[PDB]
DNA sequence: CGCTAATGGGTT
DNA sequence: AACCCATTAGCG
């Protein structure tokens, strides 16, 4: 039942981390490539955590507006 | 299970 | 390139 193809290991974000991560999404929903990149590394995450961060907040958030 | 990080497969 | 968003899957 095994993937074929390699995945990455799940980040666990740390407090911190998801404080920022939420703070940034309540003031901008889309951020710029020099917005994320400057995040990620305010963070210490790489951009694509990032990157995968606001999409997936996106998802949950778009959810949320459905109800 | 519930939440959510990462990936598939297609769109913008 | 990044997004959309259904899906796959890790873990408390």
């Amino acid at each position: 039942v095994r993937a074929k193809k390699p995945r990455k290991a799940r980040t666990a974000f740390s407090d911190h981390q998801l404080n920022q991560l939420e703070r940034s999404f309540e003031r901008q929903k889309y951020l710029s490539v020099q917005d994320r990149m400057d995040l990620a590394a305010a963070l210490n995450l790489t951009d694509t955590q990032v990157k995968t961060w606001y999409q997936n907040r996106r998802t949950k958030w778009k959810r949320q507006t459905a109800v």
